[PDB]
């Protein structure tokens, strides 16, 4: 479900991922993140490996990672992790390391090393991710081929909503009872009470509040 | 400190209550339904803050699907019933909805006023009350001795437990528990510190760092 069928609009990207529709515009269009061409009638454009790679880049971003001339970090990445490294489960494993080794040999303060220093840090005698980076790596889980399959919002909070193609069409989710959040809005405002639409909708009065606030 | 001297340029409003900065301009500009004052020569600063306690309640109107545009009657009732700056008054939680609900009788069924009570309350054990959508956001403000705001809860920021308070951080957000900026500890993750090193250094738990940074 994950390659193929265009499941998300810039604008619901967007909107799950925290980062300006603008920015999205201009990785799916080279393109750094995994785009199709919109359907007939419709604006989607990114499969769910899309937006995995969309999530990782934002978390790098998020980190103060300067983003325009990031494209070469990532064919090597590509080239090392393999093909949608991004997306890899590999990639908070191993690829502190394979980014270290190509900053070496771009030079001190250049463009590459510049993205590089904006990832990594000494811990203990090697190089690793920072933590501000691994936090949004560990949301993650990986299907049989290693690659991404669910990719869990902490903005959401402890509602640990998730973004899973299997579920409400890829739009965020209560991992614990299927249910999108969208459809607990529509019943908060009309005035059902939290306890009320908790019950109704398999998540607790505290995972509603934490969705409603994200 | 909350009314005389802008704190609160609307940009930073925006961010801080998850509005749109246009909407709040709509609201400063007009006539206005939030507090605002001139901005100071080589500042964009126009909210004091009880206008950002009003512009917060408003926008926990506006979340609730409360319709906005003809909004300005009802206020003008509310301050005129419950007092100077109402949206901001402790009274509001307890005493606005049997308040609005008299308003709304003699408005005419589904008259605009009509429709921006309705969108605020509903029937409980027979008598008319906020909805809990309303309630939850109204439940984060505490109060002066003047019985008007003194510091606003962001719920957005989870068990962080992140304020609005003119009496720490110049008004901006922080941490309820330490009185430290949210913005003081985005530098330091963002350069590669650990969040165990970060909450020990700002008093927050890493937990809660990874609240705000979400």
């Amino acid at each position: 479900l994950r390659f193929d069928v265009p499941l998300y609009t810039l604008a619901e990207a967007s909107r799950y991922l925290v980062v300006p529709r603008a920015t999205l515009a201009t990785w799916a269009d080279q393109p750094i993140i995994t785009a199709l061409p919109h359907p007939t009638g419709s604006h989607a454009r990114l499969p769910f490996v899309g937006i995995a790679e969309a999530y990782v880049l934002n978390a790098f971003r998020r980190a103060g990672v300067p983003m325009q001339r990031i494209r070469p970090s990532l064919d090597w990445l590509i080239k090392n992790v393999g093909p949608h490294a991004l997306a890899s489960q590999d990639l908070c494993t191993d690829g502190a390391e394979v980014l270290w080794r190509f900053a070496e040999r771009s030079g001190e303060g250049s463009p590459d090393d510049l993205v590089v220093r904006g990832l990594i840090v000494p811990r203990s005698g090697q190089y690793v991710f920072k933590e501000i980076v691994e936090h949004y790596l560990q949301q993650i889980s990986f299907a049989d081929d290693n690659l991404a399959s669910m990719i869990r919002l902490p903005q959401y909070g402890d509602a640990n909503v998730v973004l899973d193609p299997r579920r409400g069409y890829g739009q965020p989710v209560f991992d614990g009872s299927g249910v999108r959040v969208a459809d607990v809005l529509g019943p908060l405002r009309a005035g059902a009470t939290f306890q009320a639409v908790a019950d109704d909708y398999g998540v607790t009065p505290d995972q509603l509040r934490d969705a409603l606030d994200a």
